[PDB]
């Protein structure tokens, strides 16, 4: 089994990002998410498989997807932004099992990566425990 | 745009069911889940997608997957049961676009449903607001 | 360290109880309220201190209190419902340390209370697990 | 009626607060607490009550109680921080009908506060809408 937990960071009151979705690729039998004291707790079976968060600001008409999961056991993450109406996290999560570059960013088992969107807000995840079954990361919002 | 906005009732203290995913469907430019007073409400750009929750006990090694959405201007939805590993909210949601059985209990527009499980445990959903942008539905474990 | 954790069943789709407050006595260097897997988790520091959870069905005017701790290393819980607009579960918790029934009711040391309110519902608390540092209880809204 | 509905912002990846508990006093008819997409909503029966919430960071050491009110139709708010460990919300909430200094920073009717622990952090409410029966208000953890 893997978890990864996942604290939630907001870091400028200009905006409100809430969530509003939350989804699990069907590989290695699947996946949970549970909310846990106050974080994200993705729970895996086995490696080879992940999950999606997406969060929204109507205020300013932003959004992005986060995924999470493990790759030939190492952790990955990505941020996915600039969304259609049309790119849910249900979309977005199953992309990265057949698109290539979708397949890339996996396949790179990154400990953090960061992005910016078309109004030049940067999104950040940032992994605090990379190692183990139990894994730790942070979702930065700027 | 169509809320639904559903109250969840867990009828009998033999196991427990605990919300692991939630989905948006793509169509008519998506829609977003909220917690709203104790309640899940999807809402949806307009008529034509549709919204997933998954609920899982542990305890007993059961699970639903129950679908709400706007079908033709007129609400419906469904539950699947007896999951296999592989059928996540994200899996499900997708088939009521293309899967024959799936797209029935859709075009169906039902305002109740129910199925039961292997083990005879029973599952339910009933619209108390049928018509409107604004619809209420309770979901029923048994 | 003692931990209470709480599923709660709502019996009948009629009415709908949501959560409102939840509070932490201060004795035995207080305690926190944490969601867990769906639960409601109270972490106390020691025996002789406890936490309130309110809940109101705005739909029908009916509201609960519930509290839940430990006394001289046994468990307890009791249930105040009929309340006035005055009896917060910040007020309700108090009046465990002080009030003679209230504090009867705590020195009661119970696996399981139940009681109804004006309009004949019962609501029910039932310990799983009464022994140990991790006690498990149900809380049943009729 | 006054409805005060908060946004959390925490803004450095250094520790992680979460909330703990959340409080309602008794005055002008009492109050709730309701998560609305993902937002922290103090409803009050009138003017003169108020409603707090704790967050705690078990990693370094450090909590806080924010408090939000109306005060002769003006709206309020303050924060408490250095804790003891018997200084939970409950105990907080109502220093501030009774504790001169608590009752001062009540009587100030503050748009917006802000306050440092011993380590430095600094903590910060800004209501964002000031006038009116429902209210907006930023928390924002340093
Ligand atoms: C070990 C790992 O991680 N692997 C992976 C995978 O996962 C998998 O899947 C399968 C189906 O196909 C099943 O489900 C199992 O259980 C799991 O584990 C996948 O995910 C992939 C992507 O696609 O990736 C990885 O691997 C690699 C190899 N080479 C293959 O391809 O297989
Ligand atoms: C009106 C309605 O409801 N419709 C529907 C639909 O939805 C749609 O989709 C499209 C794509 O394709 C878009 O997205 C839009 O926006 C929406 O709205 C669909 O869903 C279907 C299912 O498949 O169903 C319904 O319909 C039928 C016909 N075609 C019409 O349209 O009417
Ligand atoms: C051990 C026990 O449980 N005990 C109890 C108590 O608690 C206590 O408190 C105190 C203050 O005062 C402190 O905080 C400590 O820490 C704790 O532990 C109390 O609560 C009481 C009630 O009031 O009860 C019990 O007990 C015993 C005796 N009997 C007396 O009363 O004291
Ligand atoms: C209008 C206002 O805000 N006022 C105030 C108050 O509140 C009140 O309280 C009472 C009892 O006593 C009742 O509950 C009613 O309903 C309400 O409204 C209080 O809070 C106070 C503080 O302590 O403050 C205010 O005021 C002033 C003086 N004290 C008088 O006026 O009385
Ligand atoms: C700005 C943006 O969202 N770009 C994303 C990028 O972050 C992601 O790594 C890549 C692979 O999924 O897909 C998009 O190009
Ligand atoms: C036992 C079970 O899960 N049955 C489901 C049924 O409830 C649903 O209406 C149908 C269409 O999606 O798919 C399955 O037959
Ligand atoms: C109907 C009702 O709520 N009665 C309660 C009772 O359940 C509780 O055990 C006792 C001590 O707190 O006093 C209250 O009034
Ligand atoms: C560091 C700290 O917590 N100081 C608080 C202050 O913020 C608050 O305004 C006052 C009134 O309640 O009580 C204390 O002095």
């Amino acid at each position: 089994t893997y978890t990864i937990s996942i604290r939630v960071y907001q870091t400028t009151p200009k905006g409100f990002f809430r969530p509003v979705e939350r989804t699990n690729w069907k590989y290695a039998n699947g996946g949970t998410w549970d909310e846990v004291r106050g974080e994200y707790v993705l729970t895996m079976g086995g490696s080879g498989t992940s999950g999606s968060l997406r969060f929204v600001s109507s205020d300013t008409d932003e959004s992005f997807v986060a995924t999470f999961g493990v790759h030939n056991y190492k952790r990955w993450c990505d941020i996915v932004t600039n969304l259609t109406n049309e790119q849910t996290a249900l979309v977005i999560n199953q992309e990265y099992y057949g698109v290539p570059i979708r397949d890339q960013a996996r396949e790179n088992q990154l400990t953090s990566y960061n992005v910016a969107n078309a109004k030049g807000r940067r999104f950040a995840i940032e992994y605090t425990v990379t190692e183990g079954d139990n894994l730790k990361a942070n979702l930065i919002i700027g």
